[PDB]
């Protein structure tokens, strides 16, 4: 009963590094395009000075 | 909501540059061409002193 007990408590609590490794770096490459297209956005409002205004 | 709220406020209150600076420049033309037509009225009655009067 303890290793069937301890095998079900795995599929509740313990990770699965093989998911969670690949949630962790789509997370990072989220972020990173995030923060790429947040640095062109930045530059936007740059076109009005170019309007000589 | 703070996204769709700012950007309803962008589009009641904050100014569009390419539309106010083309409304800036038609005003300086417009001052431009105002003043030069007041300065050949300005001449206009010396018109009188040509008639030796």
């Amino acid at each position: 009963i303890n290793e069937n007990v301890n095998a079900s408590k795995s599929r509740i609590k313990d990770t699965d590094f093989a998911k969670e490794t690949t949630a962790l770096t789509k997370s990072q490459i989220l972020s990173q395009a995030s923060s790429s297209v947040l640095a062109q956005a930045k530059q936007a409002p740059n076109a009005a000075l170019s309007l000589l205004g």
